[PDB]
DNA sequence: CGCTGTGAACGCGTTCACAGCG
DNA sequence: CGCTGTGAACGCGTTCACAGCG
């Protein structure tokens, strides 16, 4: 009934296995091949499911069309969010240009406070200063992609939730400090590479 | 209790940043107390996550808890790193300035002819077939970042090779040895979750 | 007194056995 | 019968209780 958060990351890893299976023409499949697939047990496909509800044929399995869209519907992918990138460094460039977001992300923005960078046309839009956020978030932006170097990150955030933002994906190495109105999501490099500096050196526990 | 949980892992982490933020600021002692509320934890979270691997304590003088942490985390030698898929984001990792002194790059591969004998920052991009020969002895970690379609595949090279680990920046679930080591870096998995956590606030 | 270190209790996520239905 | 759905046991990871000690 309660869902742990570890689940909603394995339901993400189960519709990128049924877009495969799709796109490989399979029409049925099982919480023993999703998990196989996943790299989980049958009985946590099952579990993570069952949290939302029954999807499956009893004594037959899953069909792949259905899983799928209930999963995107789960997921909140069945809308088209409004992103923008806060930092147009290296990063922020190279997002702009991700052919990958798909039909449930759209940019809408592209902030900085660089003269040499603001002002400057990027995919489907043009740089801007920051301080044009509360003029062009509400409404339109809900999630923000913070690209921006570390010492900037905390102050990049508090613009972001004064200007209205739902959502903060973090790619700054530090803990951001925001109003539990606002989410935040982190993607950290740096803590992967510690992390894997740790597993290597610990096989055993591993 | 010494089955370290990994999530525990993720918390070092976040208190060694915490350790040489205060050292910058010129802080010498720190507590259970002021290292959790920085990381938004409870002090009952941080001295059981350090009580792991020892009793650093007498609070805590941020000199010597960050020396502990690096130590245990193995910051404290010079990892070999190398990339993989030299295409946007393979060329914006080659240039970050961030790694520190952990971590140094020594290659950079591809498969695209065009690629290929390109010199970037401290080196020059290298066609994957010469992975075998470059691994060995140099090359603990490498950062993956290939298309979808390609990472497993580019993963099956590097393990041949001899990786030790590989941080996997494409979303899929990637199948190797017991004994290689895997970390994901996620950014389409974080833009998902929190698409989940705007619909669901109550759910928190 | 104030702060650390650590067994033990406890809540929650995973595992499991089977109930439920096709 | 076969595979999904699920209530409950299990056990891992966080919280708690107190012991040590300057
Ligand atoms: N572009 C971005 O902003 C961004 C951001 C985050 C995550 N990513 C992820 O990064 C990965 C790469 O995306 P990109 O936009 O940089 O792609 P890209 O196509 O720019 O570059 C991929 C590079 O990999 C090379 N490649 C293909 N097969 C290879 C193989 N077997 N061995 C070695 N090299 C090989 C390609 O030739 C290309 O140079 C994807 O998984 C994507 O999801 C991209």
């Amino acid at each position: 009934m309660k869902v742990p958060e570890a689940a909603i990351s394995r339901l993400i890893t189960y519709l990128r296995i049924l877009e495969e299976l799709e796109a490989q023409g399979v029409h049925r499949t099982s919480s023993e091949q999703l998990g196989e697939l996943a790299q989980v047990t049958a009985f946590q496909v099952r579990k993570d499911l069952s949290y939302f509800g029954s999807y499956g044929t009893r004594g037959v399995g899953y069909t792949v069309p259905v899983l799928k869209r209930e999963l995107r519907h789960i997921l909140g992918l069945n809308r088209k969010w409004g992103l923008c990138i806060v930092g147009m460094g290296r990063l922020g460039s190279a997002l702009a240009d991700y052919p990958g977001f798909g039909e449930s992300f759209e940019l809408r923005g592209f902030f900085d406070v660089d003269p040499e960078k603001v002002g400057r046309p990027v995919r489907g839009g043009v740089i801007e200063h920051v301080d044009l956020l509360p003029q062009r978030v509400p409404g339109r932006i809900e999630i923000a992609l913070l690209t921006v170097p570390r010492e900037a990150a905390q102050k990049a955030a508090d613009l972001l939730v004064a200007a209205g933002i739902k959502g903060i994906l973090n790619f700054a190495p530090v803990v951001l400090e925001v109003p539990k109105e606002v989410a935040v999501e982190n993607v950290d490099f740096l803590a992967g590479l510690t992390r894997l500096s740790f597993a290597i050196l610990n096989p055993k526990w591993r």
